[PDB]
DNA sequence: GCGTACGTGCGTTTAAGCGGTGCTAGAGCTGCCTACGACCAATGGAGCGGCCTCGGCACCGGGATCCCCCAGCCGCCGGCAGCGCAGCGCCTGACGGG
């Protein structure tokens, strides 16, 4: 069930089940109104050499 | 589960052990003489107290490793399943015998 991103809104709710990144399966983009400290959104991809390989998450 | 090496036992054999000398070295003691450490009275300054000021270390914050981990990755190889086959014993021909 690969669903396309959509922006959830949490104005003044938190990232909850609620979400609907969270209920999308898929984490909160940057786009999404979840706060600078959601949980759902991306960490952030440091692979050193290249972002390139299996040990890249990204 | 394997296996060796250490316990048990036997058969030499030899140095411990006993009993015996014989010695003098060295310990024990005494006599006597000296010096050296305790004691006493003085003296000052080394040591101990009281301030009291810088920076060595503490602490932080950040950037720098760097081991630790492990899937990636391949090599290897052996097992394994499939395939081709080598050899044999029987099967069965070739041909004279029965």
């Amino acid at each position: 069930h690969v669903y396309n991103y959509q922006p959830c809104d949490h104005p003044r709710q938190p990232c909850d089940s609620s979400c609907p990144c969270v209920i999308a399966q898929n984490f909160c983009e940057k786009f999404c109104q979840c706060s600078s400290e959601c949980q759902n959104r991306f960490p952030g991809c440091r692979c050193k050499a290249q972002c390139n390989t299996k040990q890249c998450p990204c």
